[PDB]
C-alpha cells in the first residue's frame, strides 16, 4: 500500500508562526498563548555574531525594540527575557489558534516534522531524524531560524525543535523550546563540528519490517544471530548499537510480521555484509534509519 | 543549505477533511463552502467493485442515505448528484474554513502534495510526482480514499488529486477533483494495469541544478551535447525526451549556476551511461525524478 517518508499535518503549527524583527534582522517565532518563543541572535547584528554578549546585547533592548507581526498585523510585547538560547517575549495578547501542546526533549534517531518558515509564513513541511552526533539532515536557507520540529499526538502538539544554525558538512543545529541546544553546540560563528555520525540501527531494522509488510523480502535469509554477533559486526559499520529494550521495543512489528528481531537483524547483518547487488528496499539503494518503529506502524496501521 | 523532499503546509486542507459514510462503507472527503466532494465508490458494498452500476446503485439513495461529519459534528445533506467518478453532495451549512481555490488538471511529471486522511482525519502529508504512465507512488490504507493532493500558490489552495484505488504494480490511480481519471484507469476490481513508466528527464535535469546549488558538482565534466544526440541515450534508458520548451524552462536555474542546459544534459548523458560508482548525488544514489524546476527553485530561493 506504499512506503512515503511522510510528516504529520501543519495547520495547528501554521497558525503559531509569528513574524520577529528586531533592528533590521528578520526571523520566524513561535506563539503560545502570550509568549512569543524565538532564538535569541535576533538581537545579533551581523558582527555581533563570532564573539557576542548575549545578555549585554540584550541589556540594550526594550519591549519596542522587538516587531512581532501576525502576517501582518503587529502584537504589542510588554515582556522580554533570555531563557537559555531562545528569547521569551510577552505580548498584549494570547493566540486564538494556540493548540493543546508540550515542550519535549526528543533523544537522538527520535523522529520530528519541521516547519521551514520565512518571515512569519510557512513555506514547506518535511520529516526528519535528530542524528545521534545531535545533529539534523535539513533544508534552510536563511532567514529560517526559528522554524520549528514537533510531533502531534492526536490533537496534542509536542514541540521538539527550533532552528538557530547550519554547520561545516551542510547540516543543521538549534534547540528545544527551552532554549537548550542539541549536542554540543553554540550559537555564535566559530568553528564548531559535529562528531562522526553513526547510522541508527532501531530504525534500519523498523524499515526493513516496514519493507515486509509492503511485500518485499528478498534480503530475508535462514541465518539468525545473537546481539552479541550483531553488536561487533554494527561496530565496524558504524551503526548505533543494539541494546535488548531496542528488541522489545521491535516486539509489536517482529510479531505483526512473524519475523524475530534477531532473524531481521542476521537478515541487515548480511546486508552490511553482502552490499545490496543493485537491488532496492522500499526503492532505496541504501539503509534508511530516518524512520521509527513507531513512524512505521502509524503508517502502516492507520 | 539542504535538499530535501517537502511538502506545502497542510492546515488550509486540514479545515476541509470532513467523513462521509453511506451504509458501511466509510472514506475522507472534501468540503468547499456548501459541497462536499467524495470519491463515487462510497456508494459501493463489497460485492459492487467487480462490475457496479454506479448511476443504478446511486438511483437507489437519498440525501439521508449518505453521513457527512466534521471531527464529530454532523452536516445535513440537501442534494446529491455523479461528477463523472465523484458525488457532489450539498450540505445545508457552507464550510467556514474554506480557503480561496481553483480546481486544475496537473500534467504527468508536476508534482503535489498529498494530505493521508482516515475517518475525515489527516493522518500525514507527503510530496510526490504525476507518473508519465498517469500513477502515483503513494502510501495509501483502506479507508484512504478520498484523501487529496493540491498545490499551494500564496494563499490560494489548487487541488488536482482525488485518491480512488490502488493499481498491481502497488502503485496508486485517482481523479482531479472534476471526478475525471487520471490516466486510462476505472473505479472497478478489475484487472487494470498502469503502462510502462518513464523518467521524468526535466525533473532529473533541475535535481542536478539543485545539487550544484548545494555544492555537489562531481558529476559535471566538461563535454556537452545536442538535444539531438541526448534523446537517442534518453530512449535507452526509458528517460521521457527533452523538448526545447523544457530546456526553455530550465533558464533561470541554468542562468543562476552557469550551467548550460545542455552542459547539464551531457553530465547526465554521462550518468546513465558511467553508473554513479557508488557515489551519491545530494545523497541519493538513483536519478531523483520527482522534482520539478519549480520545486527546485522555490526551496533554493524563498
Ligand atoms: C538563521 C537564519 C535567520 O533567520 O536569522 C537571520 C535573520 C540562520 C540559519 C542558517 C542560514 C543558512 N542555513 C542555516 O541553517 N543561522 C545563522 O546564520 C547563524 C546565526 C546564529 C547563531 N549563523 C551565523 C553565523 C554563521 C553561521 N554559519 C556557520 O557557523 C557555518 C560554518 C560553515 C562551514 O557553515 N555554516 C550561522 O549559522
Ligand atoms: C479506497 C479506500 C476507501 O476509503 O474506501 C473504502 C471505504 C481504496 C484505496 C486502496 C486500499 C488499499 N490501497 C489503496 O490505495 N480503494 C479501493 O479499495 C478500490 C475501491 C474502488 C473503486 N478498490 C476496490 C477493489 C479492489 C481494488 N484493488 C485493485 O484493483 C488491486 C489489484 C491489485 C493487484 O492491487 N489492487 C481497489 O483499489
Amino acid at each position: 500500500s506504499g512506503f512515503r517518508k511522510m510528516a504529520f499535518p501543519s495547520g495547528k503549527v501554521e497558525g503559531c508562526m509569528v513574524q520577529v524583527t528586531c533592528g533590521t534582522t528578520t526571523l520566524n517565532g513561535l506563539w503560545l498563548d502570550d509568549t512569543v518563543y524565538c532564538p535569541r541572535h535576533v538581537i545579533c547584528t551581523a558582527e555581533d555574531m563570532l564573539n557576542p554578549n548575549y545578555e549585554d546585547l540584550l541589556i540594550r533592548k526594550s519591549n519596542h525594540s522587538f516587531l512581532v507581526q501576525a502576517g501582518n498585523v503587529q502584537l504589542r510585547v510588554i515582556g522580554h527575557s533570555m531563557q537559555n538560547c531562545l528569547l521569551r517575549l510577552k505580548v498584549d495578547t494570547s493566540n486564538p489558534k494556540t493548540p493543546k501542546y508540550k515542550f519535549v526533549r526528543i533523544q537522538p534517531g527520535q523522529t520530528f516534522s519541521v516547519l521551514a518558515c520565512y518571515n512569519g509564513s510557512p513555506s514547506g513541511v518535511y520529516q526528519c531524524a535528530m542524528r545521534p552526533n545531535h545533529t539534523i539532515k535539513g533544508s534552510f536557507l536563511n532567514g529560517s531560524c526559528g522554524s520549528v520540529g514537533f510531533n502531534i499526538d492526536y490533537d496534542c502538539v509536542s514541540f521538539c525543535y527550533m532552528h538557530h544554525m547550519e554547520l561545516p558538512t551542510g547540516v543543521h543545529a538549534g534547540t528545544d523550546l527551552e532554549g537548550k541546544f542539541y549536542g554540543p553546540f553554540v550559537d555564535r560563528q566559530t568553528a564548531q563540528a559535529a562528531g562522526t555520525d553513526t547510522t541508527i540501527t532501531l530504525n534500519v531494522l523498523a524499515w526493513l519490517y516496514a519493507a515486509v509488510i509492503n511485500g518485499d523480502r528478498w534480503f530475508l535469509n535462514r541465518f539468525t544471530t545473537t546481539l552479541n554477533d550483531f553488536n561487533l559486526v554494527a561496530m565496524k559499520y558504524n551503526y548505533e548499537p543494539l541494546t535488548q529494550d531496542h528488541v522489545d521495543i521491535l516486539g509489536p512489528l517482529s510479531a505483526q510480521t512473524g519475523i524475530a528481531v534477531l532473524d531481521m537483524c542476521a537478515a541487515l547483518k548480511e546486508l552490511l555484509q553482502n552490499g545490496m547487488n543493485g537491488r532496492t528496499i522500499l526503492g532505496s539503494t541504501i539503509l534508511e534509519d530516518e524512520f521509527t518503529p513507531f513512524d512505521v506502524v502509524r503508517q502502516c496501521s492507520g
